[PDB]
């Protein structure tokens, strides 16, 4: 034609967010979710990284939103690889495919920063990047 | 041979104020959703029910405004029957180039500054 107009558009991908962290060793995503009042790891993460044993049974009750809800315990604290920096982090127990949901309660314990600018989470002293919707957990 | 009770500190949820149509709104920021929702309510008090596109949920808002500080923000809604008059999710922190800032206690979308609300403000 003998014009030519432009109308711009935005493509925005929209994943989850989740990080890459070790627990003792064992590679996990973990979800960063601001909606969620605990923070939570799968009996069988807890399992397999040899945490069971710190699974205090006490503390039960519901986590409403994630697999049956039915809490089976607390981890009081298990330190947390992200990056070159272990943190202290306290995990509510329950049987769900998510290995571990990072509430905001342990975000706000370690002053962290979820920057959708950069794709960053900063936690503690560190900087780790969001997952690509291509390694993400489905 | 045992007993189960409610113990004798709950973490505040993450909330802002936004006006929209300027009706003052206490807006729930929320990265584990996919998708920013606007009650039917409040799109029927705010004047935008005639905004809602209901091509296949109620429908979809494309674009309204909301009102963050001094300034205006594009945003899209999913339109749900819900207690929860605005859930901003993570469509629109990405869109808008946020920082949910614990350290700070603020939020910073597209260009503004804004406090996460007191425990006691949280609807």
């Amino acid at each position: 034609r003998n014009a030519i107009e432009y109308t711009p558009e935005m493509f925005t991908q929209v994943p989850m967010l989740y990080i890459n962290i070790e627990i003792n060793n064992y590679p996990v995503k973990a979800f960063v979710d601001t909606g969620a009042q605990t923070t939570i790891m799968s009996t069988r993460l807890a399992k397999k990284t040899g945490l069971s044993r710190m699974i205090d049974k006490r503390f039960i009750g519901e986590a409403r939103g994630v697999g049956t809800g039915k809490i089976i315990g607390r981890i009081h604290q298990a330190q947390v690889k992200i990056e070159t920096q272990y943190i202290p982090c306290s995990f509510t127990v329950l049987d769900t495919d998510i290995d571990v949901l990072i509430g905001l309660d342990m975000l706000k314990r370690h002053l962290a920063c979820v920057d959708l600018k950069e794709n960053v989470l900063r936690i503690a002293e560190v900087e780790t990047s969001f997952l690509s919707e291509a390694e993400i957990p489905k």
